[PDB]
């Protein structure tokens, strides 16, 4: 878990410029210089500010405390004084690994203006802190100022609470958290200052503080290690709740594989083949043809074989419902069907009304009065959730362990693209994948610090979290620009971090009114099929693309190659990018089997089911949109006439359906793996 290092000292000395710009009209500079440490992140450095150089030499040192475990980038730039705020006219960010320590490195940065400086990196005889590392993540050791009582401003640079400030005269106290290795200090006013020196054992510390005209207020202070444990989970293991699940869900499956393969015996849990369901998004499209598969899987006996269930973007839609039910896998699916079915229907002029609006707003500022940030992402949410249902829907992640209890259902896995990494949500934990650093669900929201829960916020409902995975938005035809009006105007007269906040990394580790990188729309949720210790044997790729069935999956293929993960390698023939069929095969035997589904029309343009011929009189029932203009399934449209509906749910369920062959056949070769 832990890890002692000893932290180095670095004397950095800034020297000289040369060459700096000067100010507008005429005026020579009046410049400083700014030493900010990105693994010290309340703390600043300033030289002296001389006047009127354009070659100015400053020559100061400064100290610092370098953790060699953590990757250090020292921030120095060059300002002018302006007196408004200072304008900036040099900055360079300098990883410091390159300094070597005892030999004094000289460096000379450019990026016309160049500026000199002098590192010197030294030993201390310091204890050595204690990290609680990730080999990837670090924790930085921490450090907590109990302040006890007997308008008081307490100020402690570096510190999760930058200041705090209290009115209170009778037995008050204060915690403050900050690393051990800062070089910081106390300070107090009703402006007096304790140092607080770092990776020292602290002592008891009483100061006076003077009002300034009345009697003075006393104050106890002690240092101490921090009492909290740490609330996020570091690591590259899956975590107890979903490996307790894995046998839950194990012997399920292998009771519904036994009459799905007629099989001779009973299977031992540890010959069970690990089976997912790997959804790509695609808006509405993709929420009913993933309906479709499903309903085709439930039939042919075979969604009870599926361990795991990932989806991106639409397909949570179909997800987050379909788990609402604790045991949606075992009840009639045509339930939850008709539900997309008609809400999708249901003309979507209500949700941009002026009396929804103020209940979106409304629920804005009620959501901005607590401890709230307002992006557009949770404005999203609102009229998602307005689409998706008629009302609000108090359900939440949480609570989708309900679904899992006895494993009667597959562990859902919602991935989410960030701003690039990828962060997966189970109703167990939530994290980031790169980091292998890791939340329960309810606490995701919570505000927190270098791996420690400061404020517990409550659990959002779920459709804030279908905003994140669904987001469609960047920071900032004729259909859509008229409830842009709409919106804008009803919401007139209207900074966010993640539970990482804190934490730091080992060392040896024109204007957009959408989201428009093509990561966002072209991929599949392979990430967490591929998390370090899932060992999938079998992948069921849906794809729900109108183009391109096969870029998801290649952009896999390239995923894991990387990585250095076992994956078959998808080569299409020229003649399958064309027309491609129903259902294609993927094969290093140590990697997963992959049946994946494309979005096709093939063979159900005259089948009304697997094997049978097309009447001619439900002959419309298998001509399908998915190509040409007016093409109701692109991702722009949001409301599906519910003939339209059908047509797409029935393709899909026929599609897999159709393929009922390849899949046992896929499933009886991932049994002979082991
Ligand atoms: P996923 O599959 C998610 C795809 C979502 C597509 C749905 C499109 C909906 C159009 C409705 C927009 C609502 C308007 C919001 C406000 C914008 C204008 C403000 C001025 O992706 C991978
Ligand atoms: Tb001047
Ligand atoms: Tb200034
Ligand atoms: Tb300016
Ligand atoms: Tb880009």
């Amino acid at each position: 878990q832990g890890e002692a290092s000893t932290c180095w000292q670095l004397t950095v000395r800034v020297l000289e410029a040369r060459n700096l710009r000067w100010a507008d009209l005429l005026s020579e500079a009046d410049p400083y210089v700014i030493l900010q440490l990105s693994t010290a992140p309340g703390m600043k450095f300033k030289t002296k500010t001389l006047t009127d150089t354009s070659h100015p030499v400053w020559n100061e040192a400064f100290r610092f405390l370098i953790q060699s475990q953590v990757k250090n980038v020292l921030e120095l730039s060059i300002y002018d004084e302006d007196s408004t705020e200072d304008d900036i006219c040099f900055k360079v960010l300098y990883d410091i690994s390159e300094v070597l320590p005892g030999k004094l490195l000289r460096k000379t940065f450019s990026q016309e203006e160049e500026l000199d400086v002098e590192f010197l990196m030294e030993e201390t005889s310091d204890r050595p802190e204690n990290l609680i590392t990730n080999k990837v993540i670090v924790a930085r050791e921490l450090s907590c100022l109990d302040v006890h009582l007997d308008e008081l401003e307490l100020v402690l640079k570096g510190s999760y609470e930058d200041t705090q400030t209290s009115f209170l005269g009778t037995a008050s106290a204060f915690r403050f958290h900050y690393m051990a290795a800062l070089e910081t200090e106390l300070s107090g006013r009703l402006y007096l200052t304790v140092p607080l020196r770092p990776l020292t054992i602290g002592k008891e510390v009483t100061m006076d503080v003077p009002a300034p005209n009345a009697p003075g207020v006393r104050l106890q202070l002690k240092a101490e290690g921090c009492p909290e444990e740490l609330a996020v989970h570091l690591g590259f293991n899956l975590c107890a709740e979903e490996q307790a699940f894995l046998s839950r869900r194990k012997q399920v499956v292998a009771k519904a594989l036994k009459q799905a393969l007629q099989l001779d015996r009973d299977l031992q849990e540890d010959e069970v083949p690990v089976v997912g369901i790997m959804a790509t998004g695609g808006g509405a499209r993709a929420m009913t043809s993933l309906y479709g598969h499903l309903l085709a899987l439930q039939k042919l006996g075979l969604l009870d074989c599926v361990t795991y269930f990932s989806g991106i973007s639409g397909s949570t839609w179909t997800m987050a419902h379909l788990y609402g039910d604790p045991e949606w896998s075992q009840r009639d699916l045509e339930g939850p069907i008709r539900y997309a079915r008609e809400h999708l229907a249901k003309s979507k002029l209500e949700v941009f009304s002026p009396e929804r609006l103020a209940s979106y707003r409304r629920e804005l500022e009620l959501r901005a009065e607590q401890g709230h940030p307002t992006t557009f992402v949770d404005l999203w949410a609102l009229v998602l959730e307005s689409m998706l249902h008629g009302q609000v829907m108090d359900q939440k992640l949480s609570g989708q362990r309900a679904a899992l209890e006895r494993g009667q259902n597959p562990l859902p896995l919602y991935l989410s693209l960030n701003v690039k990494e990828w962060v997966e949500f189970s109703p167990y934990e939530v994290g980031f994948l790169k980091y292998g650093a890791f939340v329960p669900p309810e606490l995701f929201g919570s505000e927190f610090f270098m791996g420690r829960l400061m404020r517990r916020i409550p659990e959002p409902r779920i459709c804030f979290l279908e905003a994140i995975w669904s987001n469609i938005f960047s920071l900032n035809e004729a259909s859509w620009l008229q409830p842009g009006t709409a919106l804008a105007q009803a919401f007139k007269g209207f900074r966010s971090p993640n539970f990482l906040q804190g934490l730091q990394l080992h060392q040896d580790y024109e204007p957009r009114l959408c989201l428009v990188d093509a990561a966002y729309f072209i991929n599949t949720s392979s990430p967490s099929m591929f998390r370090p210790g899932r060992r999938l044997d079998l992948i069921l790729s849906f794809d729900y693309s109108l183009s391109a069935p096969f870029e998801a999956l290649q952009q896999t293929e390239l995923y894991c190659r990387a990585r250095g993960l076992p994956f078959p390698r998808v080569e299409p023939s020229p003649q399958d990018q064309h027309q491609p069929r129903e259902c294609h095969l993927f094969s290093c035997p140590e990697a997963p089997i992959l049946l994946h589904f494309p979005l096709v029309n093939a063979s159900f343009k005259d089948h009304s089911a697997p094997g049978v011929q097309r009447s001619p009189a439900e002959l419309q029932g298998g001509q399908v949109d998915l190509t040409g203009a007016t093409c109701p399934y692109t991702l722009s449209n949001m409301t599906y006439k519910e003939e339209d509906f059908e047509r797409l749910l029935r393709l899909s369920d026929y599609n897999v359906q159709t393929s009922q062959g390849a899949i046992l056949q896929a499933l009886r070769t991932a049994l002979k793996h082991r």
